[PDB]
């Protein structure tokens, strides 16, 4: 019976029409929550947007690439549409090359950086004014234990989930007046199906065995903790970092 | 509408006579849990234990002194009787004297240990085992900002703090397997009646500049966060620490 | 009165003709270390080539854009050229546009971002295979205190250099098995040429009010850091990020 | 040929007799340190002052058990007479029991706190004092890695080491004006003759794996960043943790 003080405010989730974003959108719905679900799938988007109406809730769904700044600017105005925007939860990222630093290619790595980097700097900009004008808000950030930690053949990643506390911070301290929070939230591997059939039964026994809790996380797990932070409940939780990882990063 | 996922199931809450333990008990009884308020002080606790009654929940006072391991082997009993133990939250804390390390007193120090970390370890061994045995829980230590970052002239206070991350880390990890989950939470400068009874007006302006939200954060707001991760939504959260410092430790 | 075994090998120094990577190559050099002072102005990596030549040191300079993997690849070469590529400082950065994150200009955060993240991965490329072939050796990164904590107004210089400890790190576990350690370096506010020229007295501080030690650093006391990490005598010290910032972070 | 700028005072290295504290003599003592190795074998800390004045240099053994507040005032005055005290290594530490937190001896965790934790505290009192009074100093006190992160079953250690960096903090912060640099190191797993002698074949197999560079540190290169630390080329750093673990903390 778990229920978040997230209604009478449109929220928008990026990269939403899959995984952690399709758990976080239902709940942030769940709880009254008007969510703006955003996609390079049109069709995740709407399948997703189909479950909020049929579950209860307001949802619609944008379909567009986060590195189009303008595609920022034109989901703040399709939430702020919905209900004043009060929530926005970039979330949208891909995985990247699997490559060593010195074998990386030039594109996979500026890719990496374009997307879960600077697309959430571009998605933020349009968020922040919004909210800030429209009386307050929070802003959650997609991170992940390898915000603070390495992991081999992935350096772009690991690189871009670091950036992200920074901006995390810097939102945060900037836009704290305007009572608009920013917070950053950091997963341990999760099972988004993705995950799942990428993985042979091998491989998923083996991180598993790098969590203290001998498991994967469910992206049910990250909503719940993401639909907290976005709620006004953590009224006084902004420009922080939050792990959600099974006690991965804790040895 | 804020509401979590605690019912069925006993919380011990320590210090919670006054102030962040006081917010506590009251927002996890709210929710279902049975809440085991201990303190020193009796009559407080007694009168936290009427409120819960009052607003309709269940609770219990228990008088003692978290220093005597004896009095947390008793609190999980008493905690046992009302339901099966799965959250206990280690509040109690002292502020320890006011000066610089090489002045400080053998005895303050010696105090500020015992209380704010040793007897925090003390309830945790009761606490787990309970934990354990009944296939699992939560235990949320109350740590600071300071358990990060320093204050000059509350050194005792500041060490006790930072300890309490890694007793978090170890016991995260050891207990991971038993599905006992242990976090500690940061908070701020909190606007408990002793830190307004205390503070200066220019002292109380101060450390207000020092939070990027512009203010001291309220009780119910620390309360909040607690709650949240002792509830079984935050299921693949252990091992970690959790601010909620209004951005004071993103600058 | 110090030396340091960096001696019979060669080390690129980005950012070499200006402020601490100026102090660094000195710093280097007098210790025997055989060094390619790398910049965009050719006649300022020549006046510092000059002034270590003129103390008995082995040096060379190259002026270029980091921001050109080309140029990372010839800068490596001609490190190659004098002694075994054993030392790579990634020195050069910009600060980029005064503003807030909703105002800020997408031409100088991705200008920012370039330089201080993308230029350090591509000129590490090269780095990173070249000191792998001769047997070992050492990357030292130039982040900030700012990839720690945030500084408003400052949001993609923030942003950057939290990123670089991500790459350090994924670029030390990478290449620990090859005998090459990658470590960040995290400077407080520093008293370079061109901050003296362009914070005014007010500025300045206020700034050194944020310091404990109660003073902006000097460059000096960067570089022997930076030497110390780049030296035999820091053999088992890879992927860590280490703080040389007068008390400004602990608290 | 690396060398430090220790000269023209006195240092204390508390556990100077054996492993991490004889390396870190060793080193400073040759760049012209007079150390008060302080111990409490008796024959083993003489045993060092013999390699010490072996070598050439300038060193004084004074056996006690640094728990007894007195044995850190009477180790003060016995540096302050070799020369001006500038150094103290708060260097000594024990395990404590190998147990579950919820099993763990309250004697062995009472032990392991006072010695790792409250020593390193009564020690500063008198070398704080003393330093700010002859002009400044250095106090290096002895972490691990374990002062970040976990190792299940040495809870009470890793407790003590997280709280060092709270002290290390605080101190660093009251006497920055002083100019008392006050700072931690973090070593990973360090082969020490006393660990190659307690480890099975397959438990250093497993720690080694544990670390980046596929072996345990030598206690030289811990003692090397010691000295360094505690040197005048250090000037610009204080309230900071350094670590020297391998990779260990980078995954
Ligand atoms: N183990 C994990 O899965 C894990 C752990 C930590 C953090 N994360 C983070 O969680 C977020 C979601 O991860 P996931 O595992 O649920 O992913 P997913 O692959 O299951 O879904 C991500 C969605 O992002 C969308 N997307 C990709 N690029 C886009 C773009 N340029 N514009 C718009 N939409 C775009 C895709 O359509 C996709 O449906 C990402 O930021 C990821 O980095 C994942
Ligand atoms: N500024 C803040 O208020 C602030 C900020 C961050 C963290 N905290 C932490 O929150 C916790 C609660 O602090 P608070 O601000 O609500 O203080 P408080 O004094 O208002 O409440 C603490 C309660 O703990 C009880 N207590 C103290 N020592 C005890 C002992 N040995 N045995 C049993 N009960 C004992 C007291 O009787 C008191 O009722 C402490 O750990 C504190 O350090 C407080
Ligand atoms: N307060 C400070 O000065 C301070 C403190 C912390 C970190 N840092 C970092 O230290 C490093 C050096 O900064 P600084 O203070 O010495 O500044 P600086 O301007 O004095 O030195 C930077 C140098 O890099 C050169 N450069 C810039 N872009 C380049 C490019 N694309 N290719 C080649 N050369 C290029 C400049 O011409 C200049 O010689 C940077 O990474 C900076 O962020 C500086
Ligand atoms: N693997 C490692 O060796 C390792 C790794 C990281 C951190 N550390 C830390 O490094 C420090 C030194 O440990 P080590 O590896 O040299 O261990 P060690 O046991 O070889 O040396 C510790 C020394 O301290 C002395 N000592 C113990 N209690 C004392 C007391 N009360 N008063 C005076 N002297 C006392 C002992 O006689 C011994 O010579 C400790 O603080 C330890 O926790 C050790
Ligand atoms: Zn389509
Ligand atoms: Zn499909
Ligand atoms: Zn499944
Ligand atoms: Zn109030
Ligand atoms: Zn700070
Ligand atoms: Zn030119
Ligand atoms: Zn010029
Ligand atoms: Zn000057
Ligand atoms: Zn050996
Ligand atoms: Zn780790």
């Amino acid at each position: 019976m778990a229920q978040y003080d997230v209604a009478d405010r449109s929220a928008i989730v990026t990269g939403g029409g899959s995984g952690i974003g399709r758990a976080v959108a239902l709940t942030l719905a769940a709880s009254g929550a008007a969510v703006l679900v955003t996609d390079l799938n049109e069709e995740h988007a709407q399948a997703v947007v189909a479950e909020i109406e049929a579950a209860g809730g307001k949802a619609a769904a944008l379909a567009g690439d986060v590195t189009d700044p303008a595609f920022g600017e034109a989901s703040v105005a399709a939430a702020n549409a919905l209900a004043p925007l009060k929530i926005a939860v970039n979330n949208a990222g891909i995985g990247g090359e699997a490559a060593r630093v010195g074998d990386y290619s030039l594109d996979s790595w500026r890719k990496v950086i374009e997307v879960n980097l600077n697309a959430v700097f571009y998605g933020m900009q349009p968020q922040l004014k919004a909210m800030a004008a429209n009386g307050g808000g929070a802003i959650v950030n997609m991170a992940s234990i390898l915000g603070l930690v390495g992991f081999a053949n992935s350096s772009a990643y690991v690189t871009a989930k670091h950036a992200l506390l920074g901006l995390t911070q810097n939102a945060a301290l900037e836009y704290a007046a305007d009572k608009v929070r920013v917070v950053a939230v950091g997963p341990g591997f999760i099972r988004t199906p993705l995950v799942e059939a990428n993985l042979s039964a091998e491989a998923l026994a083996f991180l598993e065995g790098k969590h203290a809790l001998g498991r994967l996380g469910e992206p049910e797990e990250v909503a719940s903790l993401v639909a907290f932070l976005a709620s006004d409940a953590a009224s006084f939780i902004t420009g922080s970092y939050h792990l959600v990882d099974g006690g991965y990063t804790a040895q």
